[PDB]
């Protein structure tokens, strides 16, 4: 489910 800005999709590793 979407719950990111654009740069956060990053902050998951």
């Amino acid at each position: 489910v979407k719950k990111f800005p654009w740069w956060w999709p990053f902050l998951k590793k």
